[PDB]
């Protein structure tokens, strides 16, 4: 009686599931949260990992790790971790072109493998399926994207082996999704399936044939920077400009009133995607000035129209890569909270001339889920 668990390491935030009772529970953590970020921070005091973490980023910029993923595996040389690095409030360092990130840890300077910070990561999921199970948990699957390579694949590995996992297999995050939606066990035939990521920070759409239960990668394209934030930083920019239309102050030099307006526009996003219209109200936002507004579905899509047509770009190319008509895709997987847009769904849906979506498993979880079937299976031998 001793259950694998399946763990999604996302860039942004992870997810754990276990099959137990002939079904998947995505477990919640101890605020019954059933995502944790991916965010390690070190205090003066003490390590910080998930939400309390990501909470107090902006407090201790140097010191809050996320990203891991970015550079976990890669040489320090890579164009990819030399480009990251500019963007990134925290130190990265290079011991003989491995990528280490450097921080204050209770008054001394501390450094890091990316490995060893996702290392924290899964140990925080490990403690989070322990607490659920009520026994201890050593096996699991961990999730990859379908374009790791075998040396970001063997660093994951290691990420695992540092937090005390005995990790059953490294599979790829469309893959465990497929696997969610139970579209490897469909039975003799060949079938394609397009897994549409639409995450917080990253956009993947990875095109995988399933025949007689196997998987193969046709196809991996989508964009390494789009997201999520990216609709939030259109709808603040608008209502920066709208306060200062109104009010003739720009807030934009004042953090917290900065931050407010973030925490309000994400709000009204996620409203936005049941509801036509969504209310914005932050009082004394700026010199005192209460700030009661509102934004439609419809002015919500033109703000981002470039965004959101952009993730067919991904889609047309991945099914060039991957040699096939439109027709010939049999499933469509929908990954990533900002799947639930429901002008995403109606531009991916057209696209595919009104193909029906899966997307009933919660976006979020879908990876973890299928993570969590796939743990189950292996161990079951």
């Amino acid at each position: 009686k001793a259950a694998a668990i399946g763990i999604d390491l996302g860039t942004t935030y992870s997810c754990v599931g276990v099959f137990q009772h002939g079904k998947v529970e995505i477990i919640a953590n101890d605020q019954g949260n059933r995502t944790t970020p991916s965010y390690v921070a070190f205090t003066d005091t003490e390590r910080l990992i998930g939400d309390a973490a990501k909470n107090q980023v902006a407090l201790n910029p140097q010191n809050t790790v996320f990203d891991a993923k970015r550079l976990i595996g890669r040489k320090f040389g890579d164009p990819v971790v030399q480009s990251d690095m500019k963007h990134w409030p925290f130190q990265v360092i290079n011991d003989g072109d491995k990528p280490k990130v450097q921080v204050s840890y209770k008054g001394e300077t501390k450094a890091f493998y990316p490995e060893e910070i996702s290392s924290m990561v899964l140990t925080k999921m490990k403690e989070i399926a322990e607490a659920y199970l009520g026994y201890p948990v050593t096996n699991a699957v961990i999730t990859v994207p379908a374009y790791f390579n075998d040396s970001q694949r063997q660093a994951t590995k290691d990420a695992g082996v540092i937090a005390g996992l005995n990790v059953l297999r490294i599979i790829n995050e469309p893959t465990a999704a497929a696997i969610a939606y139970g579209l490897d066990r469909t039975g003799k035939g060949e079938r394609n399936v397009l897994i549409f990521d639409l995450g917080g920070g990253t956009f993947d759409v990875s095109i995988l044939t399933i025949d007689d239960g196997i998987f193969e990668v046709k196809a991996t394209a989508g964009d390494t920077h789009l997201g999520g934030e990216d609709f939030d930083n259109r709808l603040v920019n608008h209502f920066v400009e709208e306060f200062k239309r109104k009010h003739k102050k720009d807030i934009s030099q004042n953090k917290r009133a900065v931050r407010r307006l973030r925490t309000a526009c994400e709000r009204a996003k996620r409203t936005l995607s049941s509801s036509t219209q969504a209310s914005l109200e932050i009082d004394s936002l700026f010199e005192g000035i209460d700030f009661y507004t509102s934004i439609t579905r419809a002015r919500f899509e033109e703000l981002c129209s470039d965004l959101f047509r952009s993730t067919l770009e991904p889609v047309e190319k991945a099914l060039r890569d991957a040699k096939l008509d439109k027709a010939q895709i049999h499933d469509l997987v929908l990954v990533g909270g900002s799947t639930r847009i429901p002008k995403v769904q109606k531009l991916l849906q057209d696209f595919f001339n009104g193909r029906d979506l899966n997307k009933s498993i919660n976006p979020d979880e879908a990876v973890a889920y299928g993570a969590a079937v796939q743990a189950a299976i292996l161990i079951k031998s």
